[PDB]
This record gives structure tokens, sequence and C-alpha cells, in this order.
């Protein structure tokens, strides 16, 4: 397997040079809404100005950058071009959101010499159609090519091939892997698992009471150099999950811990998907179905899962009197 990364280097910025050529040379900071820094473009960011700070904090740092506000529309519109142009390389693509593709080139080209040259051309296609650079990163696997891509950004092209990929299994820190934070790899370091491959040494059901399920099997898939996910987009209108429970209960605290190892694992898997609904679903004794939900005015954060996700349970509690056997929550309603 060859896969081929695609990261739109500071994409909203970029756009936004590209419509208004008069902004190139000056610094350009786009703002989500204050309100924080969504992009900065290469004058901004020499200047001082990061992503995800506060735009107060942005005008301290620079006070006469030009500010604008997020058109995400008109970002999507380029982006969408962008990805029809990929789809000519191959047809194994997979949309990972709107500045990020994987393309699968295994029949596209023989070797990594010939991935590479392939990556070059999809970079010269993009800047002459789209008048905007692109890092590619190129490995056995999405992983490994998004890896690559972090290496090289921006306007960068790198691989990583067979030996690397041991290479790092070996030497990358928990926290190095993507999809994978600092609170997942400070409690991995208590146990002395700190590189990749130490993830290895420790017994499964060990691994996934401590960090979950899916981030447990992730790691381990990767450390064993077997991880290989098949490339396409995936077209979710929920994430969620569903845990059958020890004993059938109708015991809120009882119930408690596996609605939130199936929140847990809902919201790796979210990714940075922001849901604004969710709906408990309990699996009654009898092999029924209960459920209660609630659409936010806001996405709702890990914190807001929790809280909510006790208040509809404890509904569904008080509205209905058989006992629970799975327990699982649902989330929906994504931003944009």
């Amino acid at each position: 397997m060859i896969v081929l990364f695609v990261d739109f280097d500071y994409f909203y910025a970029q756009v936004e040079e590209v419509l208004n050529p008069s902004l190139k040379g000056k610094p350009v900071v786009v703002c989500v809404f204050s309100g924080a820094v969504a992009t900065a473009n290469y004058e901004a960011r020499k200047f001082g100005v990061k992503a995800g700070i506060p735009i107060v904090e942005a005008k301290k740092i620079l006070p006469n950058a030009v500010y604008l506000p997020m058109r995400k529309e008109v970002y999507q519109q380029v982006s969408s071009r962008i990805m029809n142009l990929l789809r000519e390389y191959s047809e194994k693509i997979e949309i990972a959101s709107i500045d990020e593709a994987y393309l699968d080139i295994s029949d596209k080209v023989r070797d990594y010499r010939e991935a590479y040259n392939l990556g070059l051309e999809i970079k010269n296609k993009i800047l002459e159609k789209e008048k905007i650079t692109v890092t590619v990163g190129i490995s056995k696997n999405k992983v490994f090519a998004k890896i690559a891509a972090d290496m090289a950004k921006p306007n960068g092209i790198k691989v990583i091939d067979d030996e690397e990929v041991k290479r790092l299994i070996r030497e990358l820190d928990i926290a190095d892997v993507p999809g994978i934070g600092n609170i997942t790899a400070e409690k991995l370091k208590k146990l002395g698992i700190n590189k990749l491959v130490d993830t290895l040494s420790i017994e499964f059901d060990k691994l996934k009471g401590m960090i979950g399920e899916a981030k447990a099997k992730y790691l381990i898939s990767l450390a064993r150099d077997e991880y290989n996910e098949p490339i396409r987009t995936r077209v979710r209108k929920s994430i969620g999950r569903i845990v059958t429970m020890k004993r059938n209960s109708r015991n809120l605290e009882e119930i408690k811990p596996y609605l939130f190892r199936a929140i847990e694992e809902s919201y790796y898997k979210l990714d940075k998907r922001i849901p604004k609904a969710i709906h408990v679903v309990a699996v009654t004794e009898d092999l029924d179905i209960v459920s209660r939900g609630r659409t936010f005015p806001h996405g709702i954060s890990k914190e807001t899962a929790y809280s909510e996700s006790v208040k509809l349970l404890q509904k569904i509690l008080e509205e209905d009197e058989r006992k629970i056997r799975r327990i699982g929550v649902r989330f929906s309603k994504f931003i944009t």
C-alpha cells in the first residue's frame, strides 16, 4: 500500500490572498467568530501570530495586521475544486477535512520514487490551477503519510519509506502519533509506556482499561506495523458507541462508567467534528431501545457531553421501568 496525503498549507489565508491579490506581502489574519485566529498568513506568522489564539491577543502581538472574518462557504468552493483535481490522480480518495485528503496510489505507482514524482506533479497541478501551495506526505498507510506531511509543512514533500516507518515506531513518543493527545500520553508515561513500540509490552486488556478500546487498538496496530485502514470518504451523519455491561442494571452509579467509556470512544472518533446533538441510547434487558436526546444551541464540549448524558440517562431511568443491558451515546448535527 502506498498512501499520498495532501495538506493544504494555511488554506484560508492562501485563499484570501488569491482572492485579494493586494493583500499579498501584508500580514493577514483570518478570524473565527472575539473570536480566535483560524489562520495566519506568511507575514502574520513571521511577526508572531499563531492559529488558535484569541483575536484580542493577536491584536496585542500585531496591532496592524489585516484582520478578516472567516468566509467558510468561499473556502469550501475552492476546496471542492481541489478535491476534484485529486480524483483524476486516484479514485480512492478520502476527504478528511476542508484542507486534508488521502489518496491510495498503490495502483498508480511502482515504488516510493514514483510516488514522489507523482506528489510533485500534484503540487504543480494545484499551484497552476488554484494558485495554492500544498504539502504532500507519502508512506505505507494514512497515519505515516500524515506524519510525513507534518515533517514537511509548509510547501513540502516527504516520503517515509518502510525502513523509516520501523525507526519511527521505535523513536516516536506517544504524543507524536496523529489523533493522540497529551492527557493520553501522560497516563501512558505513568506506566513507562513512552515510545510507540512500548505499547507492545502491555496486555491489550490493560491498555484499553486506561486509554479506551479504540485508542488501544489504534496504537497497537500501528506499533505492530499492521495498520492498513482503507482510503475512502465516510460519510457520517452520526458518531457513537454502544457498550454491553457486565450485568443488567437500573443503578445510575453502576451505569455511569460504561456511558463514559461510550462518550470517550465517541469523542476520539469525532475527530474535530463538532456535534450539536446528543442522544443516550439504552438497550433494555428484553432488547428494546429507550433513548433521550438534546440539541444544543452550541457545539457540545466533552464536558457538556458528560453532564448532559447523565441528565438524559436519568430521564430514561424515570420514564421507563425496565433494566438496562447495554448503554451508549450518539452524537449528531455536526457544524458545518
